[PDB]
């Protein structure tokens, strides 16, 4: 009896900024009007980003009230902790609760709970946090990641799927709350690469429930995890970091990563569905980390995928923005709603088999086989 | 087939500190002998602490070099990271190394890798780090704890034991990798207890292997994981805090945690052994994070053990001080060794069953029932 996720929930900060109007909002904030040229290029970023919207914590009071942030590098961890610290929590409670609605089981079921946060460092940490917030069993078996990364959507699944199939009864709830106050600054012009994560990271956190052997007169399975694997990609090194400093989270960003990605993504789905003797990628339903648009259009190229393929993938990028490891559970939650919407046959838009990919530091590549299941 | 513990590996920074000592080299590379009843207080905490010895990265070259750590509150995190995650990978990369000769198996057959660290948070991690410094298999199947704390010894196993035995043939690598470069600091008369972690934590790392269904003719099991579980002490709400700052690692420490732990630790031994019939508390062989004197004097009281059951823990304790999520498996190992040395049948004092207790923020209580190997 396989892992399976019975619940999804997700929530995002109420400040919607759209992409259209970015560019002008964030020069304007930052002080960096003056820099003309850089800004076009900016400009031409978000254009190309394939994002129409995204939700922020950060705002314009919140800047003037704190300068630093708004500096490229000025000593501001003090402050980014303090409301990342509540916001990771409050975003978390939110997602959290609408998951357990639709699990339809009372929380004091909860056994395990995950917790998994980009930033906001805290001895005892967001898991602690949310286990007081939602009042679970103070006895809650907790998991605590910090400063992950856009990968550990797989990780937590990989992680849930370990604890529920060894573990009788157990019941897994797994929160990935992402906030980008911590890493939100100022342009520089000799830091390209920063400037990158400012159009395309955005906030939001998403719960799913997980665990093995439904009770099928109340749980409601959505998505079964057969296999999970991790690795990282040959002669990626370098390719994506991120410092936790004296000014915040600082963000590195290499023009080659999604050559890298693209370019080892085939050797993962080899490794994940040969053994199940599936070798036909486009007979799979695809739930892929967003990291931007040209590691879509990669993906899509060298595997050979059909156009929409990555309908809903592209979709939750457009809606969202890159929000890091919660992205795929959005895209998750998506995929089954629009598959009720057209009648199909399954949760996985119609199919059987599909695949669920965290990209993100190292490079590294969590590789996660999923099973659909049945719709009326 | 339980997840069993197979190897032990240990290592230390070269620095070594006698306690007796301590007080004096404290307040003077810290510019603070004029607070004369400060030292008196601090004196007092190392001379009661129960330790005679630390291994510490820091070195009062690098103070000197770095005003900005030796003040209680100074903007440091930079110069502390820089030194904490280089420190964390090549002392775990010792330990591991240790660890993976006694297992007996070449390193290419770890399929997961389990890396826990106070501090030094960077992306990629210690995890990925210690993959390339060991020349582990790129797909070897990776979790990263950062700031988790003292209890997390047992947090580890608890999630090695998962993994262990609900995949056939894993065999997981754990490096628990504790450095304090990250919280070393200056003194406060505003924040008396902050400097009860200069007092009391050590530097160390510890690795260990975990795998189900042992092959006898290579592999030596050395304990076997029976269950674990976690807690949160009743009111126990900001007894243990750790905050990441500008000025490195912050820490608070309550005056009520000593008893707050030992008022509560009947209630985990009877939630983790009446499952298994067993009631009498010291018909077991004991391995609990030392996090200071009190709580094993007061649990020892209070849980009416022999005077000698926490024997080993206040071994560990006083040859290397409180090394955070490490200190346990320092106490595992010495067990087993002890035990070979005094001719006893078990790894576990030459009883058959044993708890592991790791206590740190929250207050969380990890609680892991250990199973002797016969010796």
């Amino acid at each position: 009896k396989l892992a399976t996720v019975m619940a999804i929930g997700t929530a995002n900060p109420p400040n919607c900024y759209y992409q259209a109007d970015f560019p002008d909002f964030y020069f304007r904030v930052t002080n960096s009007d003056h820099l003309i040229n850089l800004k076009q290029k900016f400009k031409r970023l978000c254009e190309n980003s394939r994002i129409e919207k995204r939700y922020l914590h950060v705002t314009e009071e919140i800047l003037k009230e704190n300068p630093n942030i708004a500096a490229y590098e000025a000593t501001s961890l003090n402050v980014r902790h303090k409301m990342q610290v509540k916001g990771v929590a409050e975003l978390g409670k939110e997602a959290a609760l609408k998951a357990i609605k639709e699990w339809g089981q009372p929380k004091s079921k909860i056994t395990h709970l995950i917790v998994c946060c980009l930033a906001g460092v805290d001895m005892p940490g967001a898991d602690y946090q949310l286990t007081k917030l939602l009042d679970l069993d103070p006895s809650v078996k907790r998991f605590m990641f910090y400063h992950l990364g856009c990968y550990a959507g797989g990780t937590v699944l990989r992680l849930a799927k370990d604890i529920a199939e060894n573990n009788k009864g157990a019941r897994v709830l797994i929160v990935c709350s992402e906030m980008t106050t911590t890493c939100f600054r100022g342009p520089s012009e000799t830091h390209l690469d920063s400037m990158i994560g400012q159009a395309l990271f955005g906030d939001g956190a998403a719960a799913v429930i997980v665990g093995a052997d439904p009770d099928l007169t109340v749980e409601r399975p959505i998505f079964e995890l057969v296999s999970t694997a991790q690795t990282i990609v040959p002669e990626s090194h370098g390719a994506i970091e991120g410092h936790l400093l004296e000014s915040g989270l600082s963000f590195h960003l290499y023009k080659t990563v999604p050559t890298l990605i693209s370019n080892n993504i085939k050797t993962c789905l080899s490794d994940a569905f040969t053994p199940l003797n599936i070798s036909d990628w486009n007979s799979l339903f695809w739930i892929a980390h967003p990291g931007g648009p040209a590691i879509l259009d990669q993906v899509t190229a060298k595997v050979g995928l059909e156009k929409e393929k990555l309908k809903v993938t592209r979709q939750v990028l457009k809606d969202y923005g890159n929000m890091s490891s919660a992205t795929v559970f959005f895209i998750m939650d998506e995929m089954r709603k629009k598959s009720l919407e057209n009648g199909q046959a399954t949760t996985g838009e119609g199919l059987e088999w599909g695949v669920l990919f965290g990209f993100g530091p190292g490079i590294t590549v969590e590789t996660v086989v999923l099973r659909s299941v049945p719709v009326i």
